[PDB]
């Protein structure tokens, strides 16, 4: 292909990185404030003060005795009428039963908490939902939309393998529409045109997710030092962007996360960059638009990103089928981050071409490539568990 790819172990000055000291303290920095000026735009804050946590619902044999299901309100300030966002955790009552924490998978949802999982007792969302929710109406959703994304959400499993599911509708924080942004936290947090380095939805979508690792702190039930942070496909470029950014997650999940993820910009190849920007002007920050038609101008490319979760483990995923995405991109920027996990002293894929279908390769920096079209599926899902399974930080030193 036709591109070359910035080195994310020479430094912008042109001196190499050698050790992870000099990575950790003098090239992520670079990085990220590479990425925030160019791609998703300025994170403005981290944790804002006077947030508050309120346990709104609370039951104790949830899922018929499998789970503890709380339901938590996330306030951004301690004023009544701050805006919010509702997070819902389900614990696995087996672990909870042991006086043990359990690790958490935290990943934000499409169309609301109540399309996780069709148990009648999550509140139904009350926010405006896009018109491809299922079993919407006039943007609301209605008791048909219960449990209508659950195929992506196999919580059963999850909780039978020990982990906790903790997850918010991505519209609390930003609703997923062109004109989102001035209806979204970032609209609270003088003038009315947001600035050519102001962040978009991702960004706002990756703050959220941080916000509710805020939250998991304070949870008694659950271990907040042992959070995989997942997403799919534009939740899995926000996935990416707060694993990166905030280094407390323990472990990084992209499923089919596609350009401006974990694919390469500079292949042009399925979606790109203009394209992104004209159908989602929203998603990433003005300045992004700079390199429309023009990938060849960035100064940074995805590979870098994934970079930026190292020595955390860190798993990429795609779909044979799902061409938009670009999978061998997504594949291709795996080997391209490579050398910063193996400066770390971890592995990625043996061989240097995509692996076969559903024969994961990789160490702590783990990549497959699954039949079928783009989504998340039970096949994902296996993976995922046997990978937090392995590297996930252990309860123990
Ligand atoms: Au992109
Ligand atoms: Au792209
Ligand atoms: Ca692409
Ligand atoms: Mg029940
Ligand atoms: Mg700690």
């Amino acid at each position: 292909s036709a591109y070359t790819l910035p080195d994310p172990l020479v430094g912008a000055d042109g001196t190499r990185v050698h050790d992870r000291a000099t990575w950790q303290h003098r090239r992520r920095p670079e990085l990220l404030q590479l990425f925030a000026r160019e791609v998703y735009g300025r994170t403005p804050l981290g944790r804002p003060e006077g947030m508050v946590f309120k346990v709104t619902t609370m039951e104790h044999a949830a899922l018929g005795g499998a789970a503890t299901r709380k339901e938590v309100t996330v306030r951004f300030g301690r004023d009544p009428n701050a805006p919010s966002m509702q997070l819902l955790l389900y614990v696995p009552n087996a672990v909870i039963a042991r006086a043990e924490r359990a690790p958490v998978f935290l990943g934000l949802n499409f169309y609301g908490n109540h399309t996780v999982h069709t148990d009648p007792a999550i509140a139904l969302s009350a926010r405006w939902i896009p018109a491809e929710a299922p079993n919407g109406a006039n943007h609301r959703a209605t008791e048909a939309a219960r449990g209508s994304d659950a195929q992506k959400w196999p919580v059963e499993q999850i909780l039978a393998r020990g982990y906790a599911v903790a997850t918010v509708y991505c519209g609390d924080l930003c609703p997923d529409r062109p004109d989102g942004l001035n209806a979204s936290v970032a609209s609270w947090l003088a003038g009315d045109q947001r600035a050519p380095d102001a962040w978009g939805a991702i960004g706002v979508w990756a703050w959220g997710l941080s916000r509710a690792l805020d939250y998991l702190e304070t949870d008694p039930l659950v271990d907040a030092s042992r959070v995989a942070v997942h997403g799919h496909s534009r939740l899995g470029k926000a996935a990416l962007w707060a694993g990166a950014q905030d280094d407390r997650f323990a472990l990084v999940i992209s499923n089919e996360s596609g350009c401006g993820g974990a694919a390469l910009s500079k292949r042009i190849h399925g979606e790109t960059v203009a394209r992104i920007n004209t159908v989602f002007p929203h998603w990433f920050a003005r300045n992004f638009r700079r390199y429309d038609d023009h990938e060849e101008a960035l100064p940074v490319d995805q590979h870098e990103l994934l970079a930026l979760v190292a020595p955390r483990p860190l798993y990429v995923a795609s779909a044979e089928d799902d061409d938009w995405a670009d999978p061998r991109g997504e594949f291709l920027a795996v080997k391209a981050a490579e050398p910063v996990f193996r400066l770390f002293g971890q592995t990625g894929p043996s061989g240097e071409d995509v692996p076969r279908v559903n024969e994961p390769s990789g160490g702590a920096l783990r990549y497959h490539i699954r039949p079928g079209p783009h989504g998340m599926t039970a096949q994902d899902w296996a993976f995922y568990l046997a990978f937090a399974d392995e590297w996930l930080k252990s309860a123990l030193p």
